[PDB]
Parts: C-alpha cells; sequence; structure tokens
C-alpha cells in the first residue's frame, strides 16, 4: 500500500478569529514527523507536530491566526513537511489573512418624527460570527437634510457591542431626511422628520395577490381594519389599472395610449371588507403597448369623519401557470450507481400542486430517455435514476409539464412553462465505490440535533477485508471549517449497500446554506467523496422571544413582559405604535438584514490565492466551500484544455430601555400600557459576548377598550381658521347604549358649537357616532382638546329595548394636543458675517429689523455659528485619490483632482503624509495612462494615434494637469512646449478655433459647448500656472476675446472670459460685464449663486473670477463667502470620478479660497451680546469645528454685537422668521 | 388585612457586573404604584415602576450598576415609594458601590533555573466572577535579587485575558531569587536561579503522620521511590528527634538539655519502603522543657552512586484523641417545634469513628437534660430535640464523649476531650408556624442539580384557609443574589407537618459557602423564615480536564494529550518534570489559591453603610449574608441590648503552549515525549469570557523505559580537576540479562583508565549496577558525555541461565552536557 495525507485549512483567514486546521493520516507511515506551519512575514508559527499511527487518524486543532503583515490583508503561506528517515515530503500553498468586515447598523426607535421630539438610536457593530465587538468609535455624526452636521459625539465606547445615543431634536427643526453616520462607514441611518397625524386604520388588498393571463375574472377584495382589531365601515374607491408600456426606444412613436382602468365604488360589510369582481376584458394582456402590471389604488374614507387611507399594491401578471424548480438534488452523479433527488412542483399561486403528471426527459449520448412521475399529497416529486447506462458522460435532466410545448400564436401570448432544468457532471471516481447523503427537506431548525443518514458502498475490488474503513466528515459553515469528525466502520461487512448516521447541530456559526463534505481515501490512493448543501433558517445564538401577558389588555394598566434570551446578555427592547409604521415602512431590522450585511453568499477561493489549473472532484468540493486542501491522494482531475379614566398618553415609542439578562436566562418586567387604543408592536435584540447576537420576532399587544372616543384633527393648524374637529365615539359592546358627550369648554379655543352643552345620543353594537365641530384657536403652540363621554342609565328605552350599562368602563375621557401656528404668510430676513480675527478680537454689529404689521408672539430669531468651510464629506475628498484607471477619457478627469485635494488639505490643517504618498504614487502611475493616447503628430488625442490633430479641450486639460503637478512630483515641461506649437497651428491669429479635433464624449466640454469657451480655456491655460502675458498664443487669444468681451451674451462664457482677464490682472473691460453678472444672480437666502449643472459651473467660474482678481474688499469677502456657502452643500461639487470639469474647478476654487481669506478655525471663543444684557459664548477648537451650532435669542430684534476672540475664522448667520398680514 | 412589601438588594455592588433587585408584595394594594430606584451623585435610574397585584408576587430584575461618581467608591441610595390613591409610602436605605478587585497571578514554567536558560511566564487578571479582563498593562518588570531591574516590557495587551512572555537569561547571570513585578503593584512572582542537578528519587514518610500520647511504640515507615514509579534499594539513615523547647522567659536558665534523638540505619526491602518500630517513651512527653513536636529527618543514599535525598517531616504531638464539632446545625431555633442537627465524630487521626456513644447535654432555664446517641457507619451523629419545654429561652448544647471528665494529675499531662459547644438563640417569631430546611451532607458537588426537602407547618389560627401562602426563597452566593423563586401552597391543606422540594444548582457564582433563605409573610403581619449555609467545593464554571493517552510511554514516542474545556476558551499548558518539583516546591496554583486570591470574609455590610441598634429574625438572616432589606412587615425585633535511540532531551519544561478550544469543547495534540526517564506533571488553566476561568487537576505521565542508564555528574567542574562520573544501569525487566557498556572517548575530557573496558555484567530483575570513572576536563564550556549500553547474546549464563534478549529496549544511548569552569 501507499500511505497518504490530507491537510485542510480555510482559504480566507480572519484576523480576530480562531480557525481550525485538519490533518488526516492513512495507515502506513508511522515513523514520519509531520509538521504544518503557516509563514507570515513576522513569524513562522507551527500548527501541529505529529506522527503517523497504525490506523487512519483525523486530527484537527484550533489556532489563533497570525496578524497580517500589511495594513489589513496579507498572503501567508501554508506548508506541510514530513521529515524523518531520509524522506522529506514538502508541499506548499498560499492562504489569505484579512481583517473581515465588522458589520454595523443603527436602529432609530422610529422612521418618523415631528420636530421637537427626541431621536433615540442604537449603533451595533458585530462580527461575522454575530459576536459583538467593542471596537470603540472615533466619531458619530447627525446631519441635516442640507447635509449640515448638527450633532457629533466623539470617542464613544460601546457596552456589550451596542451604544445608545439620544439627540433632542429642535422644535423649529427643518423637515427632511436626516442622516446618522458612524466612523465614516458604509452605513447611513436615515430618518424622516416631517409633520404628520396618526391614522387609525390600515387598508390592504387580500384576494388580488396573483393574476394570470388564463383567468377570466378576478375578485378585488379590499379589507380595511382598525389598529385595535375591529372592522369598520366607510366608502371605498378602488382604481384597478394597467398603464401604457414605455418602449425601449424613446424617440419614435412616443405618442402613447391612455391607461386602461376601471373604478370601483362601494361600502364594506359587517366584517369591514369590500368585495367586487373585475374582468380582464378591460385590460390588454395580449398587447405589448401596455405593461404586464396592474396597479391597485384602494382609498377608504371613514363614515362621517373625512379621514382617508390608501393602499398602493402592484401586481405582476404572469403567463407562467406553474413553477417546477429543483431544490433537493446534486449537480453531480456518481457513475453506475443510483442517483436520487426531488422536484418542487408549484402552481401560479405559489401553492403546492397535487397529483401532477411530470415528465422527466434525459439527454445523453446513448439515447433520449423519458419517465413519468406523480407528485404526492405534499407538493414534491422524488426520483431515483439508474446511471449505469449513462457511461460516465455529463447528461441533462429536464422536467416538463407536457411533451408538446405551446405553439406561438399572434392572437394570444404564449403561456410559458417554467421547466426544471439540470446539468449533471460525472464525479471524478478513479475507484469504484459510492457515497451519498440523504438531504434534509426544506429549512432546518437550530439547537436540535439533526439525524442525517449516509448511504455507502465500499466494493471488494480496491479495499482488502483486513483494512478498516473510515469516513471523514466536515461540516463547513460560512466558509470556515466549523465541525469535524471521522467514523470508523467494521471491516467484516465490506461489500453491501450499507448505511450509517450522523448527529449534527446547525447554529448561527453554520451558514444559511452550509455544506457537508464526506470522503474516504482507499489504500490504493483513490478517494470516494460526496458533498451536499443545506437549507438552514436564519437562526441566532440567543434564543430570544418576547412575551406579553395577558397580550390584549385595557389601556392604562399593567402588562407583564417576558424576555427569553441566553444568560449574561444585555438586551435592547423597542415597543412602538402600529400607526407610526403605517406611514413609513420601518428600516428593516430582521434576521435577513443581519445576515445580509456580511457579503458571503459565494464562499469560494479569493482572488489572491486562487488556483488557475484550467488553461468535478474532491478539490472542487473543497474549492466550492472555500477550503484549501493539500494532499497526495488522487483528489485532482487531470487537466483538459477545451369609573372615569383620564387618558393622556405616550402614543409614540413606548419602551426604549436596556435590560441586562441575569443568570436565569429569563427576565420579566411589568410595563404600563399607554392610553392610545392601538396595537403596540414590540421587538428586542439581545447581545452577549458569551453566545452571540439574537433577535426576537416582533409581537403585538392590542390595547383595546370596548367603548371609547377618538378625536381627529390635523397637525398643521394655523390660527384664525376653523378646523374640523371630528369626534368618533365607538361602541363595541353587544347591547345598545345611550351616550352623553361633552367638550369641556376652556378659554383657549372658540366655537359656535353645533350640538354642544352635554349632548346625548343612542347607538348600538359596532357603531361609530361621529360628532362634528369647527374650532378656531386664540393661543399659540400646543393646546389641549379634552372631551368626555358617559354611558347614562337609560330612563327611556331606545334602539328597541332598554339600554344596559356595563359595570366597568362606563366613562371615557380624552385629552389630545394640537399645534397652532401664527396667521399670515411667513418671511425670513437673514444676515451673514465672516468674522476672522487673526490672534485678536474681531467684532461686528448686526442690525435686523421688521415692518410693523406683525401679530404678537410671531417673531423668532436665532443665530448659527459654524467653524468650517463646508458641512461634511472631508473623507470624500480623502477618497477621491483612489481608483486609478487607464480606459476611456475619464482617466484624465479622475487623475486631475489629486493635485487639487493635496493643495486643499494642507491649507485646512488636516494633511496626512500617507495619503500624500499614496496619491502621488497613483499620480505617478497615472502619468503613463495618457501615453498611448499620444498622437503621431506630437500631441494628444481622445482615442487612437491616427484619428487626427487632437481637440483643444483635452490638450488644455493635460497641459493644466502637467503644469499644476510640479508642486508635488516631477513633471517635465517639454510636452507643454510640444503642445504649444499645435495650439499655435490649430488657431490662427486672424481667426480662432479652425475646428481640428473632436471629443468622443458629447455634452462634456461645458454647459454651452461653443468655440469661444474652448478658445478661452486653451489660451487661459498658459498663464494659470503663475505666468504673465508673454506668448503669441495668449496674445492672439486676447485678440480673439476682446471683440467678444464687448459683445456680451451667454454669461457662462462672459464669466470664463472675465477669468482670463482676471489672470491678466487688468481692470479695463471685465468691469463692464461684471455688473451684469452679479445682478443676474438669484437669491436663495444666504446661499446665493449665479443663474443664467450649468449653473454650478457658472458659480465656480464666477467665484474664481471674483477671487482671482486683485483688490479684495470686505463686501467681496462676504459675497464670496455666500457663494462658497452655497457650494458647500453641492454634492456634485466633489465626489465625481467620471463626472465633468465642474469638480476640479469648484475644488480649486475651494483651494484658492482657503489660500486667500478663510482659513479654518483652531481656537475661537465667540460671544454674542444683546440690548437686554444677555450674552452667550461658543467654543470652536478642533472637533466641534464642523458642528453647525444654534442658539435661540429672546430679545426684541435690533442691534446686537458679535465678537470673536482667538485665532481662526468663523461664520455667523442670523435668521429672523416672522409672519406678515397678506393684504 | 394589612398589606406588606419587601425590597431586597445586595449591599455591595461591583461596577462591571450586573446585580439583582427584588420586590415582594402581599395580596392587597392593586391601586398604588411602587417605584424602587437607585440614586447616586450623577444619575437616577428607575429600577422598578410596578403596580400592585391582587396576590403575593415576587418580581426581581437585573440592572447594570451605575458608575462611581467618586471615582472608585461611593455611597448610593436605594429608595422605595408606593404612590397612589392618597397613599404615599416612602423609605430609603444607603448602599455601597465600589470597583471589584482585579485579581492577578503570575506563573512560570519552572520555579528554578540554571543560568543560560529561557524563563517563560504568564500573567493573568481575574474578576470576582472569575471572568478575565483584557486590561491594558502599563509595564512589567523583571528584577535581579540585588533589586536591579534587568528586564522591562512596556504596553503589552492581553490575549483572552492573559499575557505570555519570554526572556533569555544571561549565561553568567548571578544566583538568587529573581522577581517578576507588574506596574509596581502588590503582585509579584519569585523564581530562584542557581546551579542544580535533577534528583531521580524522592523519599517520604508513610505510617508516622500523627502522634498521640496513648501509644506505646509507633512504627516509622519511611519509603523512597523513583520518579518513574519504581521502588529503589538503598541505605537509609533516619534521625527521629524531639527538640528541647525554649522557654518563654528569654532571660534566665539558658542551659538546655540535649535533644532526644534516635538514629536508625536500614536497608530498604524489595518494595523499597523501610519500616522500623520506635518506642515513643524515649521522648519526653510529660515535661514542658521538651517540645510536643517530633521531627523526622531521613537521608537515603543510593548504593554505589553517592547521591542522597533528605525528607523533613515535622509532626506535632497532640494529647487530643477525638473531636466533637457541630457542622450541620442552626444557630437559631424555632419555639415549640423540633430541631434537627448532625455531629461529626472524629478520632486522633481525624478519621470517622465507628459505634461511639456520643452524649448530648442541654443547658436551659427549665433543666439540664441528657441524651445518648449511637453513630452510624459513616462518622455522623444525627439528633433531634423537642423545643416545647424550652419556653423560647436561649439555650446551650454540648456534645461530649463521656459525662465525667478526666482528672488532672501531676504525673501525667491532662488529656482533653474536644467537645462540641453551641449557643442557640430564639427566633423572633410573632406568629406561630414552622419552616425547616433539611441539611445536605458535607461538601456538596458543583453543577449537579441537588434536591433539598423543606418542611413546614402553617397554623390555621394565624392564617386564613381561603388565601394561599407562598414561600419566597433566595439562593445567595458571594454577596450577590444568584437564584430566586416564589413557590405557592394552598391553605386547603390546613395545619399539618407538610413538605415540598427545591431543585438547586450550585455553580462558581455561588460561593464555597452560599446561603439559602426561605420566608413567608402572613396577613397578620408576622414572618416565618429559615436560613441555611451550604458547603460547596471550590468550583469553576469552566470544567477543564487533561488526559494523556496511553498515559505511560517509552521515550521517543508520541502521546495524545486531550484538553477538555468550554468552547471559545484559550488554554495554557505546563508539563514540568517531577525532578524540577523535587528541588524547589511549586508555588500553589490551585482552586484554593484562586479562591483565596479574593477576600472571603463576607456575610456583612460594609462599614460605610452599616446599621446598628442602641446596644434572630429575617433582618439578621439578611445581615448575616450581607443584603439590604427595605420592608414594612414585622421583620425587626424590638430593640434591646445584645531499537537504539540516542537520548538528548528537555530537562526543562516539555509543554508550554497556548491552545484555543473549538466549538466541540475538545482539543487534542500528539506531543513527543522528551528522552528522560521521569514523570511529567502537566496542568492547565483556561480563560473564557463566556464560562470564565477554569483550572484542571495536575495529571501525570510516567515516561518509563524497562532497561536504561543514568549519569551521575555535578553541574560545575573545575578545569584540570578530576571528578567521579558514576554511570548507573537499571534493569526492570522480569528476567535476568547481560549488559555491555561503552563510554565514548573524546578529546573534550581525559580519563584515568579505571575499568576502561570489559565491563559486561549480569543484571537480574529490579537491579542496578554502578560503574565509576575518574574523569578530568581539559577545555572550557559545555562538554558532552556519551554512554551507550546494549544487550548482547551469549552462552555464558547470568544467574544460572542465558540472558534473554528483549524485542524492544535492546540498547540505550545517553548524552549529558556538563559545564566546565576555569
Amino acid at each position: 500500500e501507499l500511505p497518504n495525507y490530507l491537510v485542510t485549512l480555510p482559504a480566507r483567514l480572519n484576523f480576530p478569529s480562531v480557525q481550525k486546521v485538519c490533518l488526516d493520516l492513512s495507515p502506513g507511515y508511522s515513523d514520519v514527523k509531520f509538521t504544518v506551519t503557516l509563514e507570515t512575514k513576522d513569524k513562522t508559527q507551527k500548527l501541529l507536530e505529529y506522527s503517523g499511527l497504525k490506523k487512519r487518524h483525523l486530527h484537527c486543532i484550533s489556532f489563533l491566526v497570525p496578524p497580517p503583515a500589511g495594513g489589513t490583508e496579507e498572503v501567508a503561506t501554508i506548508r506541510v513537511s514530513g521529515v524523518g528517515n531520509n524522506i522529506s515530503f514538502e508541499e506548499k500553498k498560499k492562504v489569505l489573512i484579512q481583517r473581515q468586515g465588522n458589520g454595523t447598523f443603527v436602529q432609530t426607535d422610529k422612521p418618523l418624527y415631528t420636530p421637537g421630539q427626541q431621536v433615540y438610536f442604537r449603533i451595533v457593530t458585530m462580527d461575522s460570527n454575530f459576536v459583538p465587538v467593542n471596537d470603540k468609535y472615533s466619531m458619530v455624526e447627525l446631519q441635516d437634510p442640507n447635509s449640515n452636521r448638527i450633532a457629533q459625539w466623539l470617542e464613544v465606547v460601546p457596552e456589550q457591542g451596542i451604544v445608545d445615543l439620544s439627540f433632542q431634536l429642535a422644535p423649529e427643526a427643518m423637515l427632511g431626511t436626516y442622516t446618522v453616520a458612524v466612523a465614516e462607514g458604509k452605513t447611513f441611518g436615515t430618518f424622516s422628520v416631517e409633520e404628520y397625524v396618526l391614522p387609525k386604520f390600515k387598508v390592504e388588498v387580500v384576494e388580488p395577490k396573483e393574476l394570470s393571463t388564463v383567468q377570466e375574472s378576478f375578485l378585488v377584495k379590499i379589507c380595511c381594519r382598525y389598529t385595535y382589531g375591529k372592522p369598520m365601515l366607510g366608502a371605498v374607491q378602488v382604481s384597478v389599472c394597467q398603464k401604457a408600456n414605455t418602449y425601449w426606444y424613446r424617440e419614435v412613436e412616443r405618442e402613447q395610449l391612455p391607461d386602461k382602468c376601471r373604478n370601483l365604488s362601494g361600502q364594506t360589510d359587517k366584517t369591514g371588507c369590500f368585495s367586487a369582481p373585475v374582468d380582464m376584458a378591460t385590460f390588454d394582456l395580449i398587447g405589448y403597448a401596455y405593461s404586464h402590471q396592474i396597479n391597485i389604488v384602494a382609498t377608504v374614507v371613514e363614515e362621517g369623519t373625512g379621514v382617508e387611507a390608501n393602499a398602493t399594491q402592484n401586481i405582476y401578471i404572469s403567463p407562467q401557470m406553474g413553477s417546477m424548480t429543483f431544490e433537493d438534488t446534486s449537480n453531480f452523479y456518481h457513475p453506475n450507481f443510483p442517483f436520487s433527488g426531488k422536484i418542487r412542483v408549484r402552481g401560479h399561486d405559489d401553492s403546492f400542486l397535487k397529483n401532477h403528471l411530470v415528465f422527466l426527459v434525459i439527454y445523453g449520448t446513448n439515447g433520449t430517455f423519458n419517465q413519468t412521475l406523480v407528485t404526492d399529497n405534499n407538493g414534491l416529486a422524488p426520483f431515483t435514476l439508474e446511471t449505469s447506462g449513462w457511461n460516465g458522460t455529463d447528461v441533462s435532466l429536464e422536467g416538463k409539464f407536457q411533451m408538446e410545448d405551446l405553439v406561438y400564436n399572434p392572437e394570444q401570448v404564449p403561456r410559458y412553462y417554467q421547466n426544471a432544468y439540470l446539468h449533471l457532471r460525472p464525479f471524478y471516481s478513479t475507484t469504484r465505490s459510492f457515497l451519498g447523503i440523504h438531504r434534509l427537506n426544506g429549512p432546518l431548525k437550530c439547537g436540535q440535533p439533526q439525524e442525517v443518514l449516509v448511504d455507502y458502498y465500499i466494493d471488494p475490488a480496491d479495499a482488502s477485508p483486513d483494512q478498516e474503513i473510515s469516513f471523514s466528515y466536515y461540516l463547513i459553515g460560512k466558509g470556515s471549517l466549523v465541525m469535524e469528525g471521522q467514523k470508523h466502520l467494521n471491516s467484516k461487512k465490506k461489500g453491501l449497500k450499507a448505511s450509517f448516521s450522523l448527529s449534527l447541530t446547525f447554529t448561527s456559526r453554520l451558514a444559511p446554506d452550509p455544506s457537508l463534505v464526506i470522503y474516504a481515501i482507499f489504500p490504493s490512493g483513490g478517494v470516494v467523496a460526496d458533498k451536499i448543501q443545506f437549507s438552514v433558517e436564519m437562526c441566532f445564538d440567543n434564543q430570544v422571544s418576547l412575551g406579553f401577558s395577558p397580550s390584549q389588555q385595557l389601556p392604562g394598566a399593567e402588562v407583564e413582559l417576558q424576555l427569553q434570551a441566553a444568560p449574561g446578555s444585555l438586551c435592547a427592547l423597542r415597543a412602538v405604535d402600529e400607526s407610526v409604521l403605517l406611514l413609513r415602512p420601518d428600516r428593516e431590522l430582521s434576521n435577513r438584514s443581519v445576515y445580509g450585511m456580511f457579503p458571503f453568499w459565494y464562499g469560494h477561493y479569493p482572488y489572491q490565492v486562487a488556483e488557475y489549473d484550467q488553461c468535478t472532484d474532491l478539490f472542487s468540493f473543497f474549492r466550492d466551500v472555500g477550503l484549501k486542501i493539500l494532499s497526495n491522494a488522487k483528489i485532482k482531475k487531470p487537466v483538459d484544455c477545451s369609573d372615569s379614566q383620564v387618558r393622556q398618553y405616550f402614543p409614540e415609542t413606548w419602551l426604549w430601555d436596556l435590560f441586562p439578562i441575569g443568570n436565569s436566562g429569563k427576565e420579566a418586567v411589568h410595563v404600563t400600557v399607554p392610553d392610545a387604543i392601538t396595537e403596540w408592536k414590540a421587538m428586542s435584540f439581545c447581545t452577549s459576548q458569551s453566545r452571540g447576537f439574537g433577535l426576537s420576532p416582533t409581537v403585538g399587544l392590542t390595547a383595546f377598550k370596548p367603548f371609547f372616543v377618538d378625536l381627529t384633527l390635523p397637525y398643521s393648524v394655523v390660527r384664525g381658521e376653523s378646523f374640523r374637529l371630528t369626534a368618533t365615539i365607538f361602541n363595541y359592546l353587544k347591547d345598545c347604549i345611550r351616550v352623553q358627550t361633552d367638550l369641556a369648554k376652556s378659554h383657549e379655543y372658540q366655537l359656535e358649537s353645533w350640538a354642544d352643552s352635554q349632548t346625548s345620543s343612542c347607538l348600538c353594537a359596532d357603531d361609530a357616532k361621529t360628532h362634528h365641530w369647527n374650532i378656531t384657536a386664540v393661543k399659540l403652540g400646543h393646546i389641549n382638546f379634552t372631551i368626555s363621554t358617559k354611558i347614562l342609565d337609560s330612563n327611556e328605552p331606545c334602539g328597541g329595548q332598554k339600554g344596559f350599562v356595563p359595570q366597568k368602563g362606563r366613562s371615557d375621557t380624552l385629552i389630545k394636543p394640537v399645534l397652532v401656528k401664527p396667521e399670515g404668510v411667513l418671511v425670513e430676513k437673514t444676515h451673514s458675517s465672516l468674522l476672522c480675527p487673526k490672534g485678536k478680537v474681531a467684532s461686528e454689529s448686526v442690525s435686523l429689523e421688521l415692518p410693523v404689521d406683525i401679530v404678537p408672539d410671531s417673531t423668532k430669531a436665532y443665530v448659527t455659528v459654524l467653524g468650517d468651510i463646508m458641512g461634511t464629506a472631508l473623507q470624500n475628498l480623502d477618497g477621491l485619490v483612489q481608483m486609478p484607471s487607464g480606459c476611456g477619457e475619464q482617466n484624465m478627469v479622475l487623475f486631475a483632482p489629486i493635485i487639487y485635494v493635496l493643495q486643499y488639505l494642507e491649507k485646512a490643517g488636516l494633511l496626512t503624509e500617507e495619503i500624500r504618498s499614496r496619491a502621488v504614487g497613483f499620480l505617478e502611475i497615472g502619468y503613463q495612462k495618457e501615453l498611448m493616447y499620444k498622437h503621431s503628430n506630437g500631441s494628444y488625442s481622445a482615442f487612437g494615434e491616427r484619428d487626427g490633430n487632437g481637440n483643444t479641450w483635452l490638450t488644455a486639460f493635460v497641459t493644466k494637469c502637467f503644469g499644476q503637478a510640479q508642486k508635488f512630483i516631477f513633471i517635465d515641461p517639454k510636452n507643454i512646449q510640444d503642445a504649444l506649437k499645435w495650439m499655435a497651428g490649430n488657431q490662427l491669429p486672424s481667426g480662432c478655433y479652425a475646428n481640428v479635433g473632436n471629443l468622443l464624449h458629447t455634452a462634456m466640454k461645458g454647459g454651452v459647448d461653443d468655440e469661444v469657451s474652448l478658445t478661452a480655456y486653451v489660451t487661459a491655460a498658459l498663464l494659470e500656472m503663475g505666468k504673465d502675458v508673454d506668448d503669441p498664443m495668449v496674445s492672439q487669444g486676447l485678440r480673439c476675446l476682446k471683440n467678444s468681451a464687448t459683445s456680451t451674451t451667454n454669461l457662462y462664457t462672459q464669466a470664463l472670459l472675465a477669468y482670463i482677464f482676471s489672470l491678466a490682472g487688468e481692470m479695463d473691460i471685465r468691469n463692464i460685464l461684471l455688473k451684469q453678472l452679479d445682478q443676474q444672480a438669484i437669491i436663495s437666502g444666504e446661499s446665493i449663486y449665479w443663474s443664467q449643472a450649468v449653473d454650478v459651473e457658472l458659480t465656480a467660474y464666477a467665484l474664481l473670477a471674483q477671487l482671482t482678481k486683485p483688490s479684495l474688499t470686505q463686501k467681496e469677502i462676504a459675497k464670496a463667502t455666500s457663494i462658497v456657502a452655497w457650494l458647500a452643500k453641492q454634492h456634485n461639487a466633489y465626489g465625481g470620478f467620471s463626472s465633468t470639469q465642474d469638480t476640479v474647478v469648484a475644488l480649486q476654487a475651494l483651494a484658492k479660497y482657503a489660500t486667500t481669506a478663510y482659513m479654518p478655525s483652531e481656537e475661537i471663543n465667540l460671544v454674542v451680546k444683546s440690548t437686554e444684557n444677555f450674552q452667550r459664548t461658543f467654543n470652536i477648537q478642533s472637533v466641534n469645528r464642523l458642528v453647525f451650532q444654534q442658539d435661540t435669542l429672546p430679545n426684541v430684534p435690533g442691534m446686537y454685537t458679535l465678537e470673536a476672540s482667538g485665532q481662526g475664522c468663523v461664520y455667523v448667520q442670523t435668521v429672523l422668521r416672522y409672519n406678515i398680514l397678506p393684504p
């Protein structure tokens, strides 16, 4: 016999992890010292030293990995060496050690906020094995919808992997999509802040969920239900419609047909759900001018109330009436042994079909085979096939509904049958023996031992009867070898179709789709092996479950709450209203999102250590699961080339408390239900360094009362108007009752009161009596509307019999707040100052006034201080230096911004030398990327060296890029002088732009793309490095441009021709067009910009025209400060790699503005002082520099003093909002 | 009638841990809202918002401890407030918050080094819940014994709570007790460095371990064994001696009588244990001038070699021949209900005596009572007493051997009976009921769920049959609440001596001495309770074991070491030689040492939050464990005054590695044994954040060969000076064989030709033959000395028969380095 060995490691090692390495020894050897090492550049760690035994032995050891010798990634070398008695086996492979993606998320308690609320949020960072990581954050930031950073917490440490942070939102905070970022990661937790009111009912479709083209009619069923679980009445309008399909060509036959649609009007039943049938004779399933799509817009208005809900459902019409997919089968067959599998058969309605005659056709080189099968009464079709006629050839399985396909017809869409296709490859079995694993149905549970049966046959032609046989099994989860073992079997049985069993246990360390690989090496050297995948549900380490008792309980009294988790955990709990999830769907915190933030659905070898043998077997079996194998056994295929209750409450988020789980595993807390009659959806994620991360499914506590009231009233209420206060009184008791309703009159709202002063009415079971009022308000802010109802004892009978009072819940009151705003139209007066003392005190007196037409308590004024030139995304400027390229003409516009960002960063005080070196290395390898576009004439071209003389734009761009890169690296100026002779030859002094050269990409050279702009750029490119006017090229350029300077027109071109005269330093003709430039600029507050993508370019060129010119004054300083404040919020000003030239010109405008006037703050103490001797102090040093701080001032608006002391420049913006009478 | 509440907190909160808090409520309430909250000097978190229920309910929640506003230690306050329906209950009590003690130990691979070797050491931090912390180490330092810091490490980060560091000692490093110190703290580890040679055998006493005065003559059974488990023949000289005791007055009568020594010479038997009786009347037991403490110094010399091993056994001589101690009993007793207890019965050797009539006498105000009791065949005396006639008065119990004590005599030392004395206090019981907890044996077993039987009697005069009575139980360990429960019983059973059971689980969170408190509040206002103290062995939550397979190996063959700990744990190793432990005894790394690393007085409040009266009940039951109680029930009494291989090897440690544990909880490694004929003692500890710290027993591997050699030679050799190299040959084969010996000649050393060749000889079973040579050194430094022995087949009989050649063990080649100095 020949002894063998097999060592297996993960191919992709992870740095804070503990991994396994397995080594299997044949019998024989038994005198050879085996040792395995992994060699990094820092050490040589031996994994195991070992010797052979008299039997086959599989030995697996765990190890802490070496750190990577690079920054975060290093190719280490795995080495097996067997020494001893004049033989030295040595084999050598490469593995990869990298710091894996520590995935994080941020969970706000709500996706929605009124202004004045409190944004609570938890940031969780967690490992690939769902272990929490206490890698403490540098910074976390909360930014406006204007991308302006308004909150920042620095150097924050998490407890048990999670951190909670509370930001009190402003009562005057602007409406939009706020964002929260951590450490400048890939996670941007966004929440909306807007004005909203809570809907009390959800409308949804029920029966239209699938539609096929073979149906005749479908029954639209629209169910509207309250949040507390009761049905309701109300008028229903359902718009069922198919829109016209927009074709892939958008220029011809664009005059479309109108959308085909039918509108349903109705009333819901006693179960509160309206049903009506709609034919598909209305819609055009045959026609390609209409999409295969039906929009259902269901709109329900409550009876006598006026509130409205809508459901927007999208249905995709499918001509496919049945789906047949392989789901439990292998991609490989062993030769001349039976092959097993099963087919999932489903219909159009994704339901498990019954008693279907499926037909399996087999394509092979011997002959086409056909076999029919019948599904069972569960929806599966098992099959076993005899492969002995397949002759070791790759075959094809096709499961079909019928033998004959549908003939394509003009009058009807051909209904396609989704067949079951499979390709079977012969396994590389050099020795005749068989393994097979019986697969385990659908999704498998976790924490319980799965019993898996393994079938085998060891033939007595390659294994002698004295040789003990053993099967080595590996369970691989998420690309790491997570379970190992070997089973020894008795050698006396030898040749029979036998079986044995394994007892596995799937968990969160196991994948959603993990693998089982079993193998057996014979003493002949051949191996027989089989692997299967698995369907494992998205489980977790902590078995968390949430429990309410008694789970449907009256509003205002206690409910016991159970947390089930692993002991020693710290667990976070969110109990929130249903109604706040009715407007915006919540940010999905589930098992699928936690499993989805780690991108490892592929497994496999990485790019760094991949083995390209090609110019299936056991090596492919370990390659597909992501394990490096080193062996001398025949595992490689040879390569081939081819009782009154007062009710004020907490209707928003209810529970946001942290609970550490004790040693019992379970923990209870009694919580008091808020008085809003809704459903509370609660969820919890528990985390622990012991077991891991666990996530409860969300549960619901239905707070419900039998008899109650409900006020409805809008949120956006202005003063003076009479709004519709609608009070819907609900009786859900089974007996008819009498109610008495009264609004408690106070001195804070006015009405003339239809049916007030303790009105009385009669109602009965499932009844909603809607009283109406219109109310006008006199106060401001939040004011309370209070109502009370009682069930009177019936002196007279009504509704038939005498009314009956319940013993409990006889009375019900309600207090509801509303926000009332001042009258008139709003208008803002803003004033900005750039206070820059240089080691001193700089002061400014600000005066802001108001016309005398104001209603009282309407004027508000607040001041904002900012220490930085722009809001956020300095790390975007850090990331602009990456991603080199050499394809297309986007390479020059991606290699342009490096010199600009390293000019910008050194004047901001945050320059780093390692990105300096990396960026100039990228620029030095980027100098070679413009060399194969060099023309044969001695110039550059857009594409090819034979196209012709190049365009002036690209030659001027590479002239600027070569002349502005001499401050960082060595660029020779000989190519500039080689280009200048072709600038002189291309444009005549008698006439400029003789039209030689063309760009490959259109709408790219500018916003206008005319000849005078390209001429002014190529004649402005010479003197923009620091040169004066000394050349014939710039002389003929100014000769061409001085005629157009007096011609005016097209202010973009006027600004960029004022740019070259500002480079010339002359004030004679650019001042006669400067006055018509700034007066045509529109005003957007203090963030103004010039208006004629094109406007941002015009703003950048006019900022450099106003900045490059000499004699900068303070009004020009404030004007340019307003311009760069508008450019601060432009996300297209920086962040584009294949974008236009706007990015580099706005970025060099930022660089020149940091050069000349505004340098960033490093120590500013600011004080504001008012008329009424009120003062306030801001501190802006280095980390609250970007924090855009606010302060609300209580004085009557007048003259105020704004003083800045220290070293640095600061920006102060004062905003006065007030309301004026419309006449 | 009158509703009652009870709030329980630990009285000493540790900052990185979580703590329980408990609230128990009577039937009644259901309209008030109880808030318990813990305020400190920066924040106030609401521990429980909680409305009342119509039954009795026990609700307990776990909370994170607030940070210390004082920096490391502060006095917070917990308060209870029941507000609602114009009812305002408000009470408060002070509690202490301090940072928990970070324990730290350092181990080394050996406790003893020659200069020129590598010193390894591991330093481990530890919490009071035995979980390791990866706290940032500032600096660690290594000091010469002249108080000079010779090595220095700055800014070392722990990997899974431990640090593993190495240092190369100098080849001319001077001799003394070097010290490893951490951050100028209280932790230090001393290792001695001097020249040594490894002893191959040890010697200890077997039979003399206790001396009582009633003996006539006592056996001295000295016994000497090799490290590889085999007996040895030799010459034994034992000095058994009684020293003259120095007087307490150190000013007069300096003339001292000579020490009563007896010298015994002997040869060990085939089992290698020398036994000889010594008449103990030679030693002066009566007089005070001679000490009551014998000292046995035994020196054993191997024949033909000259090496010697000494053992010093210091045995106290005691006149005590027995001990009555109370160990399973309560300090309290309930009035007019039976009281149970158990007595340990031990003799002069502290062994369990059989069939001893122990006598219980009871000292009370009604009358002194006597009772006799027969022990079982285990060593226990279980008794029960009626307390109906005791009338609620504190009593005393005394358990004795006999009624009459021994008369003091001038001619004899008065031998004392160590009786069992106890004082029983009356329980403060306002309402008549009984609650007793049955005891559980001696030291309990960790991890297994024990079953405890608790019996009770609820008197129907002070209870109502319609309402149920629920017993609340607290299983408390190491000053914090561990396990909780509320177990109800219906009062339809009425008044009887009923019983029920609890399923307890004891872990490392629970103490070596944890407590169990069971109580109940009746609606009259009274309370009934019982507290017992358990006894658990010094346990760890991480159960770790080591196994060598096949646990006895010839040198040169691999051995599978199996290491069994929790998954996700990082484990140390130490496979030291036994011969290293024979020179310097190891500093103790055991469960006693780890549990004694932390102060374990406990059972009381801190002095900053202590409560005292002007001058037992449930409040004393919670004081004696150290828990704060806020209650309005009758919980306080009214105030009153109170074949051929060459053997070069590893005479240092064999295994010193870090093996993390995978998910199966098992690890294994085939480790190659070193080529010394010895025993390797291996021990490991594992640190995990999940299951904490775990420490394994010291398992042993006997690396043994049947036929081998050994070289006796000193460490230091003066160059140009002759020494005696003594090579001994051991035959442990069962037959008689013929050996042949060749000492390798080289230019590194010179020989004087003493039995140069033809040293072939006959060695029978369990035999040793020593050959001496006169060898001098010629060159400086380390010198190899090589000996090769083999078995030759010859027709010349050895012992009357031809020497049978082995199949394994035919030859043995040994290489020993030696140090040569000028």
